[PDB]
């Protein structure tokens, strides 16, 4: 087919992202399950092909560009450190943090700018605390944080200097924690072993960066979009004010419902010619799962285009599937649950004044 421009039956669609080669776009859940689970699809060809992507720089090698067995080694090592216990043990604290940020907005008076004061504030502080970045070094991360969230108007060179600054900073942090270990994720990653296997210094630095960048904008955008969606369907906001125990269910359903601009899921490359949902995918061609479409696939989700908080069997793909399923999924869930909880408890009368980049709120 002639490719169509992406971002903008059920058969895969030929698309052209802003950069890279043309790709097949998968919109059906059943098709996506194959693409993301099966060992006949590869990520590591990313770095030998011209990867469909939103930004011009060729993609750096990372945990997200690996295939089993190299990938499995990395995930095994990371799972020794990034454990569900280490995550849950932070829930109360994340809750206190969230409550404190709501109280800070209150003390400043309406209107507050929710993106900057809340949606961005929670994940950057949570990730930093987890990683062990001290408060008096967090200024080093601000450049990236601006680069991730903006258009206005960082230079090409400021972006690359701010990303290299992440490398430089995390190199220092990894050296410091190797020499003086602490109770943080960075030290636990350095200490992780699987027999004699361990993460090399460049792998540690890369993982710290992958954690920060995987957790920051994603979590931030979802907090902002959750609040937007709940405010436009205010009957749902009110329900959560009346029934804060429904928040975990509501987080799952908002994760399903909130549409991604681009592909949150990275391209997978066919290792041999295969038909997927009726189209021939050639050896070496990329296939992109559209998270938003798959999460609205009416063959799987009844009333897919409505928000149904208590939806039974809400097995969405917002965190992907298969081997590369979001390392941070549990942490993200904790952050989103506690973010919504603090807002509905602290500001049940919240309304919009004028994901979003800026979003002003009164109460
Ligand atoms: C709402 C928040 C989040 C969303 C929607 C999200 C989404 C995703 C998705 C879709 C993937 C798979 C990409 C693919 O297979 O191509 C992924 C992977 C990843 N996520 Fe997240 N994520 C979120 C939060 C986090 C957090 C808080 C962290 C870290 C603490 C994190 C770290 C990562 C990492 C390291 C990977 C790569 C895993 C691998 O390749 O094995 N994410 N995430
Ligand atoms: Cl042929
Ligand atoms: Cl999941
Ligand atoms: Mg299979
Ligand atoms: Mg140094
Ligand atoms: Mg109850």
């Amino acid at each position: 087919p002639a490719p169509v421009a992406y971002p903008f039956d059920g058969d895969p669609i030929r698309v052209q992202l802003p950069f890279g080669e043309p790709a097949w776009l998968v919109t059906r859940y059943d098709d996506a399950r194959f693409v993301l689970t099966d060992r006949r699809f590869s990520r590591h060809l990313a770095t030998q092909r011209d990867e469909p992507r939103m930004t011009p720089r060729a993609v750096p090698e990372s945990i997200l560009t690996m295939d089993p067995p190299d990938h499995t080694r990395l995930r095994t090592l990371v799972s020794k450190a990034f454990t569900p216990r280490r995550i849950e043990s932070k829930r109360a604290w994340i809750g206190e943090l969230a409550a404190g940020l709501v109280a800070d907005m209150k003390a400043g008076g309406a209107p507050a700018e929710l993106v900057g004061s809340y949606a961005l504030a929670i994940p950057v502080t949570v990730i930093c605390e987890l990683l062990g970045v001290p408060e008096d070094d967090r200024t080093r991360l601000r450049g990236w944080c601006d680069a991730a969230l903006s258009t206005g108007e960082l230079t090409d060179e400021e972006c690359v200097q701010s990303f290299m600054d992440l490398q430089k900073y995390f190199e220092d942090l990894v050296k410091e924690r190797r020499a003086e270990p602490r109770d943080d994720l960075t030290s636990a990653l350095i200490e992780a072993r699987d027999a004699h296997d361990r993460l090399a210094e460049p792998e540690l630095i890369g993982l710290c960066i992958s954690i920060l960048i995987g957790g920051f904008e994603t979590t931030a955008s979802e907090i902002s979009s959750f609040v937007h969606v709940l405010q436009q369907r205010r009957e749902l906001w009110t329900r959560l004010c009346a029934d804060p125990e429904a928040i975990p269910a509501a987080v799952e359903e908002l994760l399903r419902f909130v549409p991604f601009a681009a592909n949150g899921i990275s391209p997978r490359y066919a290792l041999e010619d295969m038909t997927v949902g009726g189209v021939l995918v050639r050896e070496g061609e990329p296939v992109i799962v559209d998270t938003s479409a798959v999460n609205r696939d009416g063959l799987v989700f009844d009333n897919a285009d409505e928000v149904v908080i208590d939806r039974a069997d809400n097995r969405h793909m917002v965190f992907g599937h298969g081997a590369h399923h979001c390392l941070g999924a549990h942490l993200a869930r904790v952050e989103l649950q506690e973010a919504l909880k603090a807002l509905v408890e602290g500001m049940p009368g919240l309304r919009l004044s004028g994901a979003p980049r800026v979003m002003h709120v009164e109460w």
